[PDB]
């Protein structure tokens, strides 16, 4: 119910930005409401969770040299945690992404900042 | 002891039975609480229900209906964690608003019963006295 493929341009090699994606304590600022654990490690090209709270599903986070820097690619594919057909028909979707876009944009602009 | 704690009360000036009924519809559960999913423990009639919450919270809630007046206190008690959480995000949450959001949604399901009960006679319908 919830799909993103969103991608961002990093200036920095694939070890920091890993790092950066890699913070326990960053996953909790940047998805308050998901609890994420971790399915494979992938070392310096990123991270695959399966999410519970908020959200069931997968997230992964995948890093590929381009230009100067990386692109880190964020992936989402998950529903709305136990909701039932009643309540799922009240959700307006399309918001719900966007809101889970700007949170994927904000996770790469800290990621960015702080690594250039 | 729960993060969510209420108990409040309403005076409906409707029969216990009109009362009851109200609150026990499933349909209006889901205008009321969109967010949770009630089961039934009990249903007490014209005193009320008991039931489980799941979804964005896990526990208990109550109506209890004590006569007064020319109707009855509608109690309105809900005790309730937020489902599943880790303590890291219970610890980062503002329980006191958390309440407060709960307790103004609890007494809008009181006062719409109310208004709906207590409502006069509609206009130009029988009977016209």
């Amino acid at each position: 119910s919830i799909q993103i493929a969103d991608e961002t341009y990093v200036a920095a090699d694939a070890a920091r930005v890993s790092a950066a994606v890699a913070d326990r304590c960053s996953w909790r600022r940047w998805w308050p409401d998901l609890r994420l654990q971790v399915t494979e490690d992938r070392a310096d090209k990123g991270i695959r969770w399966t999410v519970t709270g908020a959200l069931t599903g997968t997230m992964e986070i995948w890093l590929e040299p381009s230009m100067d820097g990386v692109l880190l690619h964020y992936f989402l594919h998950a529903e709305p945690t136990g909701v039932a057909a009643w309540q799922l028909a009240r959700m307006n979707l399309a918001r719900m992404t966007h809101h889970r876009r700007v949170a994927g944009k904000k996770m790469a602009f800290e990621v960015k900042t702080v690594l250039e």
